[PDB]
């Protein structure tokens, strides 16, 4: 065990191992507090958060264990890992605050966005890591369901890491009006009218990828209904084919109700790209989710040519996440949680 050391950091007691050294505070949503420290051990900048109210609830606690697990997973070059996970408690007794460590990041893609002049070169090397980060994550039957250029970490050489899976975190009222967190959802999750699937994350990509093209966001809805309009107008209307899988009596009824559209000429609305950039944002922006191209597969389209190497494109260990259909009491996750920080083993 290693010696632990106190501090007070805005109202915040921060308990933490002697090798975290110049803690200061960086953020703090509902979700924690974070403080950008140097690892004395390894040499790196790290972020470290610590959970608020981790164990509150029965909800909050299966939150802080699907946290845990999804983060000791992920063991690849495009996603975000865990450096290290603590807790002051010498017992499951003791155990309350959980702490967890991750490469400190600079820039997010919305940055580059507004501000830099991108290459065609620069779109395909950045779209090629997030298809080869997702083409891991999605082979462990794992989606991401948040992607948006503030989840994804840039560096000077325009390397990319995915980071903030979805937890099931985000409210109504977080979704609601002109907002950016609406922005890159597919149209069949916007109001609940299908289940989440991992081709949705390749609806995000492609919302992305259009964006990186023009420097202006693809659907900038001003509420759920808005961005949809705009969704059709560009994609087209329901064909017979789709309706006829249309489970939602939600999403029938409203639809029927509005006017028939085709589906625009792509290379008139992304004046001047690479037709191959145009022939990929085609096969991912497709309306019935089982027809969208996969991670997979867009790694093998011919706009990659210049990055594509099958031979590293990794894909990931088994995840069981059968923990997702188990009812349990608090201490019960708080058990397996606490168990979950013992056994952490950390990277070479
Ligand atoms: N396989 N797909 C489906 O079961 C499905 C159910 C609902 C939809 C969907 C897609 C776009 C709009 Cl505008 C409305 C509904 O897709
Ligand atoms: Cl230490
Ligand atoms: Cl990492
Ligand atoms: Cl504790
Ligand atoms: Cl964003
Ligand atoms: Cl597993
Ligand atoms: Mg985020």
């Amino acid at each position: 065990r290693p010696t632990f050391y106190r501090q007070e950091l805005n109202k915040t007691i921060w308990e933490v191992p002697e090798r975290y050294q110049n803690l200061s505070p960086v953020g703090s949503g509902a979700y924690g507090s974070v403080c950008a420290a140097f690892d004395t051990k390894t040499g790196h900048r790290v972020a470290v958060k610590k959970l608020s109210r981790p164990f509150q609830s029965i909800i909050h606690a299966k939150r802080t264990y699907r946290e845990l697990r999804l983060l000791k997973h992920m063991k690849h070059e495009n996603v975000i890992g865990l450096l290290d996970v603590f807790t002051p408690a010498r017992s499951l007794e003791e155990f309350n605050d959980v702490y967890l460590v991750t490469h400190l990041m600079g820039a997010d893609l919305n940055n580059i966005v507004k501000c830099q002049k991108l290459t065609d070169d620069h779109v395909q090397f950045l779209i090629y890591q997030i298809l080869r980060g997702l083409k891991y994550i999605h082979s462990a039957d794992i989606i991401h369901r948040d992607l948006k250029p503030s989840n994804l970490a840039v560096n000077e050489d325009c390397e990319l890491k995915i980071l903030d899976f979805g937890l099931a975190r985000h409210t109504d009222d977080e979704m609601t009006g002109y907002v950016a967190t609406r922005w890159y959802r597919a149209p069949e999750i916007m109001l609940n009218w299908m289940h989440y699937n991992q081709t949705v994350d390749i609806w995000s990509v492609g919302c992305i990828m259009a964006e990186l093209l023009t420097g202006r966001t693809l659907f900038p809805g001003t509420d759920h209904i808005d961005q949809l309009k705009l969704i059709l107008r560009l994609v087209g209307t329901p064909g017979a084919e789709l309706l006829k899988k249309i489970s939602s009596e939600s999403a029938r009824n409203y639809i029927q109700s509005l006017a028939q559209m085709p589906k625009m000429n792509f290379a008139n609305v992304f004046i001047g790209a690479n037709p191959l950039a145009v022939d990929l944002l085609e096969k991912m922006l497709v309306l019935d989710s089982d027809k969208r191209i996969t991670a997979a597969q867009a790694l093998a389209h011919a706009y990659f040519a210049q990055y594509h190497d099958p031979d590293d494109e990794p894909v990931a260990d088994p995840y069981d996440q059968s923990f997702e259909s188990r009812d349990l009491l608090i201490d019960e996750w708080k058990s397996l949680t606490y168990d979950e920080v013992i056994s952490f083993v950390p990277p070479p």
